[PDB]
Protein backbone atom coordinates (compact mmCIF):
# COMPACT_ATOMS: atom_id res chain seq x y z
CA UNK A 1 0.00 0.00 0.00
CA UNK A 2 2.47 2.98 -1.40
CA UNK A 3 3.14 2.78 -5.31
CA UNK A 4 0.29 2.87 -7.90
CA UNK A 5 0.16 0.77 -11.24
CA UNK A 6 1.55 1.64 -14.79
CA UNK A 7 -0.43 0.52 -17.83
CA UNK A 8 1.27 0.76 -21.08
CA UNK A 9 -0.16 0.93 -24.44
CA UNK A 10 1.29 0.22 -27.38
CA UNK A 11 0.20 2.97 -29.97
CA UNK A 12 0.35 2.82 -33.71
CA UNK A 13 3.73 4.45 -34.06
CA UNK A 14 4.11 5.62 -30.39
CA UNK A 15 3.41 4.44 -26.18
CA UNK A 16 0.97 5.78 -24.50
CA UNK A 17 0.54 5.03 -21.11
CA UNK A 18 -1.61 6.01 -18.21
CA UNK A 19 -1.58 6.29 -14.60
CA UNK A 20 -3.49 3.53 -11.93
CA UNK A 21 -4.17 3.21 -8.36
CA UNK A 22 -3.35 -0.58 -7.51
CA UNK A 23 -4.29 -3.58 -9.88
CA UNK A 24 -7.45 -4.41 -7.78
CA UNK A 25 -9.32 -1.27 -7.93
CA UNK A 26 -8.24 -1.93 -11.27
CA UNK A 27 -9.51 -5.31 -12.11
CA UNK A 28 -12.64 -4.33 -10.11
CA UNK A 29 -13.67 -1.98 -12.89
CA UNK A 30 -13.57 -4.16 -15.65
CA UNK A 31 -15.31 -6.81 -13.74
CA UNK A 32 -17.97 -3.84 -13.73
CA UNK A 33 -17.28 -0.69 -15.89
CA UNK A 34 -18.43 2.43 -13.77
CA UNK A 35 -17.78 6.30 -15.49
CA UNK A 36 -18.36 7.26 -11.88
CA UNK A 37 -15.88 4.93 -10.32
CA UNK A 38 -13.25 5.57 -13.52
CA UNK A 39 -12.25 8.48 -10.89
CA UNK A 40 -11.01 6.36 -7.97
CA UNK A 41 -9.40 3.92 -10.72
CA UNK A 42 -7.42 6.68 -12.47
CA UNK A 43 -6.35 9.64 -10.32
CA UNK A 44 -4.39 11.35 -12.88
CA UNK A 45 -6.54 12.41 -16.64
CA UNK A 46 -3.89 12.48 -18.60
CA UNK A 47 -1.31 10.38 -21.24
CA UNK A 48 1.87 10.64 -20.80
CA UNK A 49 4.47 8.93 -23.68
CA UNK A 50 8.22 7.82 -22.93
CA UNK A 51 10.92 10.65 -23.26
CA UNK A 52 12.44 12.34 -26.87
CA UNK A 53 14.21 8.73 -26.96
CA UNK A 54 14.92 5.79 -25.65
CA UNK A 55 14.33 5.51 -22.15
CA UNK A 56 11.08 5.54 -19.24
CA UNK A 57 13.57 6.67 -16.28
CA UNK A 58 13.76 10.20 -18.74
CA UNK A 59 11.13 12.66 -18.01
CA UNK A 60 7.19 11.64 -19.52
CA UNK A 61 5.48 13.96 -21.72
CA UNK A 62 2.77 14.23 -22.67
CA UNK A 63 0.39 13.61 -25.98
CA UNK A 64 -1.08 16.13 -28.13
CA UNK A 65 -4.65 15.51 -29.12
CA UNK A 66 -3.55 15.24 -32.99
CA UNK A 67 -1.43 12.27 -31.06
CA UNK A 68 -4.18 10.65 -29.30
CA UNK A 69 -6.39 10.81 -32.24
CA UNK A 70 -4.05 8.39 -34.37
CA UNK A 71 -5.87 5.85 -32.06
CA UNK A 72 -9.77 6.85 -30.79
CA UNK A 73 -9.82 10.77 -31.01
CA UNK A 74 -11.71 11.22 -34.52
CA UNK A 75 -14.38 12.45 -32.11
CA UNK A 76 -14.11 10.99 -28.74
CA UNK A 77 -12.68 13.02 -25.50
CA UNK A 78 -10.54 12.09 -22.78
CA UNK A 79 -12.67 9.80 -20.73
CA UNK A 80 -13.80 7.06 -23.37
CA UNK A 81 -9.99 7.23 -24.59
CA UNK A 82 -8.58 6.40 -21.40
CA UNK A 83 -11.26 3.69 -21.20
CA UNK A 84 -10.56 1.55 -23.96
CA UNK A 85 -7.26 1.67 -23.24
CA UNK A 86 -7.79 0.51 -19.67
CA UNK A 87 -9.70 -2.34 -21.14
CA UNK A 88 -6.17 -4.17 -21.29
CA UNK A 89 -3.25 -2.20 -22.31
CA UNK A 90 0.20 -4.41 -21.88
CA UNK A 91 0.56 -4.91 -18.30
CA UNK A 92 4.73 -4.87 -17.21
CA UNK A 93 6.77 -7.78 -15.47
CA UNK A 94 8.81 -6.05 -13.04
CA UNK A 95 11.53 -2.58 -13.23
CA UNK A 96 14.80 -4.51 -12.55
CA UNK A 97 17.39 -2.24 -12.95
CA UNK A 98 20.41 -2.94 -10.59
CA UNK A 99 19.28 -6.29 -9.52
CA UNK A 100 20.23 -9.42 -11.41
CA UNK A 101 18.54 -12.64 -12.61
CA UNK A 102 18.58 -15.90 -11.09
CA UNK A 103 15.29 -18.23 -10.12
CA UNK A 104 14.56 -21.15 -13.28
CA UNK A 105 16.22 -24.16 -12.73
CA UNK A 106 17.89 -24.51 -9.45
CA UNK A 107 21.45 -23.03 -8.77
CA UNK A 108 23.54 -25.68 -7.46
CA UNK A 109 20.97 -28.63 -7.35
CA UNK A 110 19.97 -30.26 -10.44
CA UNK A 111 20.48 -28.23 -13.50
Amino acid sequence: MSTVTKYFYKGENTDLIVFAASEELVDEYLKNPSIGKLSEVVELFEVFTPQDGRGAEGELGAASKAQVENEFGKGKKIEEVIDLILRNGKPNSTTSSLKTKGGNAGTKAYN
